[PDB]
C-alpha cells in the first residue's frame, strides 16, 4: 500500500486529472466550532492514498481546494454530511458534485439496518476493515493505515451502488438527495445540526 | 366569506391567472396508501376560496392538475410534505415549485419549537385559527368555513416570511429546502416516510 | 329516562326478543381474578336500560346467560374484550357473537387516534356522555344514571359503524376481528393479557 | 442435502402430495410495498428442499399457488404474519389453512423470551442453525444452504408443539390463533401494520 | 375550626387520651438529613387541630414524644413512609403502630390509579381539600389553616377504609403492611429510600 | 454429588431433621396462576440434594409441607418473593420462617448492583454455578444437576450474609424484611405482583 | 412605570452609581452562535427600567460595558448562564461579580422543583408577572413594557435570598457558585454547552 | 512493584515531600452516609503505592490529613468529586488544590464518548489496567494490587492533560473546574448529589 503524507497541501494535481475522488477526514470531534480538521484523506481508486496533515489554523490549500471546486469531479465521501460541513467550515469552499455512500446504502440496503462502512464493505466487497489523537505532530504507522483504509474502497462500492440504483429504479431519488446533501451541511453548520429540518415535529 | 363548492374539478381558471396559489388538502388520515383525498381547497389570496370535493375513486382533476403542473405559479402549502405526496399519488402529478410555512418558519421564528398554523396565524397576523368525516356526500358548513380558513392567509405568511428570510440572510438555505421537498414527498410515497434520510443513524 | 334497577338477573326476557343487545359492566378494577363483577347493563335500543346488581359470590343468572348465550342475538360492546373476559369468569359463559365500537372505530375513523365511547358519541352523534365504589348496597341515583348512559347509544352507534364498513369495504376484515374478539378475551383470562401473541417481539 | 433451485416456479407438484408443507420467503426487507419477494422456498419433511428464484414483477406461479390455496394441505410458517402478508401482495392469494411456530411457542415455551427459530430448534431438537441481496441473478452456495436451513426443520417442530398444545390444554387458543392470522397479515397489508387491532389503546 | 398552635410541644396531654391520634408534618422538603422538620399537626378527630411549630436544632418533645411512642394509641398518616422517617430523624423516636390511608386506599380502591389524600377526602367523604416557607417565625392565617386541613378527616378516613378492608378480606394483608412500615421507613433514613428491597431488580 | 429424584413427595424426613433447609423450585414460567409447579430441591447442607417431580394437578405433599409448616426450620431462600408465592398457591401452605440471599445481598453488598446467585457465589465462594422443559416426564441427567446446583451453596451463604449482617449492624432491619416477605409473596399472589406497595406511586 | 428606551448604549451612567444592577437580555434564541442579541434591559432597583435596542452587527455598548466590567457592581441575573454567555459573545467582556435568582432558587427553596421566575416572584413578593420577534425595528408597548418586567423585581428577590442562605447557612456554597458560573457560561460559549462537565457519564 | 500497606495512617512523611500526590479510595459503595472509607492509597509517582487500611469509626489520620490539607501539593484524583466528598466526610477536611484526570478528559479528549481510567491509560500511556470487600480485616494480594494500579499512573496522565489543555488554550477553562471541584463535592455532601446545580431544570 503506497501511502504519501503531505503537510499542508498536495504538492500538485498529477494524479487527480479523473472523474471522480475518494475524499475523507480526520478531526478532534464531531462539532465543527470546536474540533478542528487534522487530517484529510484522498484516492484515486489505484489503490494508493494522499495523506495532508493540516496544521493548527490552517486557512489555505489551493490544490486541495481546486479538486473540492472542481464541478467536473465527484467526490465521494462515506456520510458526506460531516465531512462536507468540516471542509467548508475549514477552507470556505463547500463541494457540490458529491456522492455519498451511506445516503446510497440506505436507498438500496433495505434489507438491514446496519450502514456503516464496514458492513458495507463487508458485504459488497467482502473486505475486512479494521480514540486516537489525529493532531499529533507525527502520525503513526497505524494512524496513517488506518486513515488511508477508509478511502481505498468507496469506489467500488460506488460503481456497485450504481448498479444497484439502477437496478431498482431509484437513480432520480439518489440525485437529488445528493444535490440538496451540502445544503444538509450548511444547515448544520447555521446551526441546525441537531434538527430535521423536514419533520412535521 | 366566499367560498365556492365543487364537484370533481374547478369548472375553468379564471381565478387562477396568477403567480401564486395557496393549496391544502384534507383526507381520510395520514397514510396516502391507506386514506384518500377527499378534499382540495384553493386561495387566489383575495379573500376567497375554492372547496373541491374529490369522489372515491378519482383518477384525474384537469383544471386542477393545470394548475399543479404550471411551473409559472408557485404552490403554497404548509407543511406540504404531506399535501404533496398525496396529490402526487392520487393525480399522479408531483409539483415543483413550492413554498412551505413550516419550513420558512422553522427557518426564521427561532425563538419558539411551535410551528403550526394556528400560532404562525396569530403571531404574525392577529388573526385566530379555529374528528371530521371529510368523505362525507354533503359537508357541513362548519366544516367549509374549516377548510377554507387553511387557504385564506398563506399568501400573507409568505410574504412576511420572504421579508424574514431576506433580513437574516437565509433566502438560498430556503430555496434549496423548497427545492428539495417534492423528492422528500416522494421519499414518503416510496416507503421511507418514516426515515430521515441524511441522518447518521 | 326509565332505568330499570333488578338484585341478581332480569326478571324476565320479554323486553329481550330482539336481533342485539347492548352490554357493559361495571366491577371493583381492571383485572378480573382479584376485581369481582360489580353490575351489569343491557339495553333493546329504545331507550330504556336495565341495570342488574350482582352480588358478591354469585355464580349464576338464568336469564343473563341465556341472552349472552343465544348465538342469534349480537352482543353489542364498547371495548367487548374487557367485559367479555369479565363476564366468562363471572358466569363461565363466553358470548361468540358480538360487535365492538372500539374495533369498528379502528377500522374506520382513521383520521384521529381517539376511539374513546365520549369522542365516538360526540362526533358521530352530538351526544354529550358525561372513582366510584360499585359495590355498595345502594347505588346512587347519579351512579345509576352514568352506568345507563354506557349502553342508551351503542345500537346507533353499530348502525353508521356498519354504513362506513360498507363504504370503505373493510366488512370482511371487521367480521373477523369480531371472530377473534372471544378468544382474546379468552387469552386474558389464561395468563397473557399483557401480551400481543401476534407480535414478532 | 439435496436442494433443488427453479426459476419461477416449480416444474410440478409430485413431490408435494402431502398433508403438510413447510414455507418460508427471502424479500428484499421487512415492507411488502416497496421490497418485493425474491425467493421461495418449500420442503415436505423428508430432509429435502425446493428454492425457487421468483423474478421481478413475476405475477403467476401456477404450481406454487395451487399449493397456497389447497385447503387440504397445511402451510407451516415459522412467524407466518410476514411470509403471508408478502405471498398474498405477490401472487395474490392469501392461504388460510397454516401453522405457526411462533405462536406456538408463545403459547407452550412460556418458561423463556426468546421464540426466535434458531432457540427453538437448538431447545427442542439439538439443531444449530446458522445483510445478504437476495436479487441477485445467481445466488450463492451458502445463500442456497442458508435458505434452505429455514425450512428443513418445521415438520418436527409442529409435531413437538402439537404435542405440547395437547399436554397443556391450549389446542383450541392455537386453533382460534391460526384462523386469524391471514387477517392479520391482510391487516398489516390494508396499512395497520404498525397497530395491535385489540388493544386498547 | 379551633386551631390551637404551639411552640416547641403540646403543652399537656390533656386533649389526647384517645385510642388514635390523626398526625401530619410540614418540612422543607422531601429529604430529611438536608430538610429539617418545621411544623407538627395533630388531631383527635373533634374538629379541632393543633399546629405544633418546631425550633431549629430541637431534639426533644416530651409530649408528642410521649404520644409517639405509646403503643397503645394508633398513629393515623396519609403516606406515612415519610413522616415517620422525618420524626425518627428529629426526635429518635420511631412510632411502631401505625395507620397508613395510602396503603389502605392502594388496597382497597382498585379501581383508580389516584391515591392522594385530595381525591380520598372528595370520593369517600364529598370534602374539598385546597410552595410554602414553613420554617418562617410566624405562619400566616391560610398556612396554619391548610397544615390543620392535612389532619381533620384522617379518622372518617381510617373508619371507612376498616369497613372495606372487612369486606373485601384484606384485613390481615394491610395489619402485615403496616406492621412492616415503620421499618420501610428506617430503610428510607439508612440510605435505601431510592430502592424497593423487594424487588428482583 | 448424590442427588435423590423422587416423584411426588420425600419417602420420609429421616435426613431434614435440621436447624435449616435450603430449598428451590422450578416452574412451567413467572406466572403461577398459569404456570405450574414442575420440581421442588431440597439440600440439608451436606453437600447431597433431593429433586422432588410433582406432577400435573398434585394438591398434597405431605412431608414436604411438614417441613414448609414447621417453625423451628428456616426454609432458606434465593428470591424466595416467587418460590413462596408458587409453594402457597400449589400446596395451600405459606412458609412464614424465612432467609432470603437476595434481600440479604441488598442489604449487604452494597458496593455492587449485581445480586443473582452466580455472582454471589463466585464472590463470597469461589464456586462456579453453570430454556428448559421442567414437565418433561423424565429430566435429564443436565437438568438434574443444574436443579441441585441452586440449593447445594445456599447454606454457607447464608453463614456469609449473617456475619456480614451482625459487622455493618443491619440484623433487626433483615428480621423485619425476612418477616414482611411471606405477605410480599401473598400480595403477588392476590394480585398485586407488579405493585410496590410501599412506593408514593 | 417609567421605563427609557435607547438605541445602542445608555447614553451616560447617571442612574447607575449604584452597588448592584438588575440584567436581563432579549435574544432570536437560544443558541448565541446563530441568534443575535436584540434587546438588554437593566434596573437600579428603583421601579424604573431601561431598554436598550441592539443593532444587527452591533460590536461595542461602551456605557453598558462599563456597567458589565465594574468588578464595584453586582449584576444580578435569573438563570445568568444564558445572559453571560450572549453578553460575552456579543460584547467581548464576561461578567465576574454576579448573583443569580435560579442558583439561588435551587439552594433554598427545596420545598419545590419550579424554579422559574414566575413562581419565584409569587411565592416570595405577592407580585403577577405575565413567541416574538424581538428583531423588530419598533417594538410595540406590549414588548416593552414584558421586557421591563423581568428586571423590575431582581434587586427585592436578592435580598429575600441572601436572607435564605444566611439562616440555611448556605451563603458559601452559593459564593462559589456565583464565582463558577462565568467559567460555566465561557464552557456554553466554546462548546460544551449540553455537557455537565462534572457528571460521572 | 513495592506496596506498603498501613493501618489507619502513614507512620511519616518522609516518601510525601513533593509537589504532587496521585490519591484514591475505596469504600463500601456509592452513598458516603451510609458507605464508609475501607481504604485509602497514594503514591509519589516514582511507582511505588502506600496502601492504608481505615478502620471503622476511625475519625483521625493526621499524616494523611496534612498531606490532604497542604496547600502547595497538588492531589492528582481520577474523579475526584467522589473521592473528596468520602474523604471530607470522613476526616473532615475538604482539600483544596486539586486536579482531576475526568474533568481533563472531558476537556481534551473530544473525539472519545469514553472517559474511564481504563481507556486513558491505553490510549496515552499503552498501559494495561485490568464486587470485592474492601472492609475485610486482611486484604488479599489482588486487593491490594488492584487498589495500587489505580494510583500508579496518576502522574503521567496529569503530565499528558497538562500538555493537551496548553495545546487546545484551555488551561484557565480547567483551573476554573479544578477550583470548583472541592464545592461540587460539598453540594454532593450537603444533598444535592443528584442535581446538576447550574441546569436550567
Amino acid at each position: 500500500t503506497e501511502i504519501r503524507v503531505h503537510q499542508g497541501d498536495l504538492p500538485n494535481l498529477d494524479n487527480y486529472r479523473i472523474d471522480a475522488v475518494a475524499v475523507d477526514t480526520e478531526t478532534l470531534g464531531l462539532q465543527p466550532h470546536r474540533d478542528r480538521l487534522c487530517v484529510v484523506q484522498l484516492s484515486s481508486g489505484d489503490g494508493t492514498a494522499d495523506v495532508i496533515q493540516i496544521a493548527k489554523g490552517q486557512k489555505s490549500a489551493p490544490n486541495l481546494v481546486r479538486l473540492l471546486s472542481d464541478r467536473d469531479i465527484t467526490k465521494i465521501f462515506h456520510f458526506g454530511r460531516f465531512d462536507l460541513a468540516i471542509l467548508a467550515h475549514t477552507f470556505g469552499v463547500m463541494p457540490d458534485v458529491v456522492f455519498c455512500t451511506k445516503i446510497a446504502s440506505k436507498l438500496t440496503r433495505t434489507y438491514t439496518d446496519r450502514h456503516g462502512l464496514k458492513e458495507i464493505c463487508g458485504e459488497l466487497l467482502n473486505v475486512n476493515i479494521s480514540s486516537s489523537d489525529w493532531a499529533a505532530e507525527t502520525l503513526s504507522r497505524a494512524q496513517i493505515e488506518y486513515a488511508a483504509s477508509d478511502v481505498l474502497y468507496l469506489h467500488r462500492l460506488k460503481d456497485i451502488f450504481e448498479e444497484r440504483l439502477k437496478r431498482e429504479e431509484r437513480e432520480s431519488v439518489a440525485k437529488a438527495c445528493f444535490q440538496f446533501l451540502p445544503m444538509r451541511a450548511n444547515l448544520d453548520l447555521l446551526g441546525w445540526s441537531e434538527i430535521d429540518i423536514f419533520a412535521h415535529s
